[PDB]
């Protein structure tokens, strides 16, 4: 486990750009988890297929949504840490 349960219950308010992302997929209202968005966000990836489907360990996100919001064009999905990074700079954090 590299994020603590209680950060992945983190109740968080999504930036624009980040709740058109969420929407896109289904997702209605304007408050979540990091679990629920983490959730979210995996459905975005398999529905989008950002993705080497030989080697699916490594979504590429360059010239869509999910790269304009995390900045870069591909990143382990192993790397739990820094897509919490990632994932904070376009929310905002509630409690
Ligand atoms: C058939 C194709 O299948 C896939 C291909 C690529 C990605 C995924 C979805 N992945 C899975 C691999 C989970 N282990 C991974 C994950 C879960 C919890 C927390 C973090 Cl930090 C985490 F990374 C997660 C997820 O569930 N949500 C999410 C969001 C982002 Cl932005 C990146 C990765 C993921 C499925």
């Amino acid at each position: 486990s590299q994020i603590p349960a209680s950060e992945q219950e983190t109740l968080v308010r999504p930036k624009p750009l980040l709740l058109k992302l969420l929407k896109s997929v289904g997702a209605q209202k304007d408050t979540y988890t990091m679990k629920e968005v983490l959730f979210y966000l995996g459905q975005y990836i398999m529905t989008k297929r950002l993705y080497d489907e030989k080697q699916q360990h490594i979504v590429y996100c360059s010239n869509d949504l999910l790269g304009d919001l995390f900045g870069v064009p591909s990143f382990s999905v192993k790397e739990h840490r820094k897509i919490y990074t990632m994932i904070y700079r376009n929310l905002v954090v509630v409690n």
